[PDB]
């Protein structure tokens, strides 16, 4: 029956360099977490091990009705083959294919890894990939004053605690109407006290937080729309004072020109959407002003992208015929320099048994994972998170 063990023979090689890895590992069946650990057979690891990842068996994946097709061919022996590529930004390729042998509740896997194309100097060969970012929980005075001004924006009474109605509040000035329920999934995603409100610290940290699909900077290029009320790729006075009076904050016309001088790096009389994520990158009055209506929205936006996960990889399976699956994400890591690294997957589930009906005809299916990964020169150890959803309108659009 179901698996509680496994093992990994993961070899083969990254730009012509060889490695060899063998390892344990446990999961729970019952809701598909994992872990591995791992250690090299053949010197140091000479490339990010994170490329080993995801590829470190999918027969811990319960459904939500039941067993997954991958437990189900566990379970009556006739099993599966794996074959899986991945496409990077840069012009690589990696293929990894799998075998897999059971003994009770043990899994034996072998996987053979190639990939190729990787730059010399990419983040791969350098060993530049990361949980977290170099710069991470670094903050200047001026850095931590934007913060509390705009936990103050929040906390509306000053009792140094937000809350669901506080949040609504501020929500609704913005012209959003989320419902009572979702102003509780947002502050629970976020409150790690667990007393149903989010103070300062549980704030700085929702702020600061690496989102895996956003960098810092495409994160505010994203915020220009909103501000740019009509579209036309300018941010006008007219336009600085409908985000202004969102935020409660009034603005005389000298006020709105100096505004516009302090984005203005072009003289032209318009901010472009450059000049936009320039003011906010950066390092006078009323720069401080745009530079916390902007964070508004960033704040705003970082809470309502915590509920529905999506710091979460999600990926899409489909059923061609009855003894195949084919499952489709977008991948990205974190770089030290703070940028992501992408790539797209497909992975091709070839099945000896045709799949019972159920699975036919309950397709796509979509399945959203964690992972994370400490690891030495020879040595890794790594867990994953699974959690099986079916089709819905506009999960198609979760998985975009
Ligand atoms: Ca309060
Ligand atoms: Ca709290
Ligand atoms: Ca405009
Ligand atoms: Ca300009």
């Amino acid at each position: 029956s179901l698996p509680a063990t496994h093992e990994l023979h993961i070899f083969g090689s990254i730009n012509g360099i060889d490695f060899d890895m063998v390892g344990q590992g446990t999961g729970n069946p019952n809701d598909g977490y994992e872990e591995l650990n791992l250690k090299s057979t053949m010197g140091d690891l000479q490339f990010s091990p994170w490329i080993l990842v995801p590829h470190i068996f999918h027969q811990y994946l319960p459904y939500p009705d039941g067993m997954s097709p991958f437990q189900a061919a566990m379970v009556d022996g006739s099993g599966y083959q794996v074959h899986r590529t991945m496409q990077f930004e840069d012009g690589a390729t990696l293929t990894v294919n799998y075998r897999y042998t059971y003994e009770g509740s043990h899994i034996k896997g072998e996987a053979q890894v190639e990939g190729t194309g990787f730059p010399a100097d990419g983040p791969v060969m350098t060993n530049s990939l990361t949980a977290e970012a170099q710069m991470a929980d670094s903050l200047t005075e001026e850095q931590v004053s934007e913060y509390k001004e705009l936990f103050s924006l929040f906390d509306l009474d000053g009792d140094g605690q937000i809350t669901t109605k506080e949040l609504g509040t501020v929500m609704r000035s913005l012209d959003l109407n989320p419902s009572e329920s979702e102003l509780q999934d947002m502050i629970n995603e976020v409150d790690a006290g667990g007393d149903g409100t989010i103070d300062f610290p549980e704030f700085l940290t929702m702020m600061t937080r690496e989102m895996k699909y956003r960098d810092t900077e495409e994160e505010i290029r994203e915020l220009c729309k909103v501000f740019d009320r009509d579209n036309d790729g300018f941010i006008v006075a007219a336009e600085l004072r409908h985000a202004m009076t969102s935020i409660g904050e009034e603005l005389t016309d000298d006020e709105v020109d100096e505004m516009i001088r302090e984005a203005d790096q072009d003289g032209d009389g318009r901010i472009d959407y450059n000049e936009f994520v320039q003011l906010k990158m950066q390092k006078s009055g009323m720069r401080r002003l745009l530079k916390k209506a902007i964070d508004t929205v960033r704040a705003i936006n970082r809470l309502r992208e915590g509920m529905y996960f999506a710091d979460w990889c999600v990926s899409k399976k489909t059923c061609p015929d009855d003894k195949t699956i084919v499952s489709t994400l977008k991948w990205a890591f974190i770089t030290d320099n703070g940028k992501r690294y992408r790539s797209t997957a497909r992975t091709t589930y070839t099945f000896a048994k045709p799949m019972a009906a159920n699975y036919l005809k309950n397709q796509p299916m979509y399945v959203f994972r964690k992972t994370e990964l400490i690891h030495s020169k020879t040595e890794l150890n790594f867990k994953e998170w699974q959690k099986a959803f079916t089709d819905g309108m506009g999960m198609d659009e979760l998985y975009k």
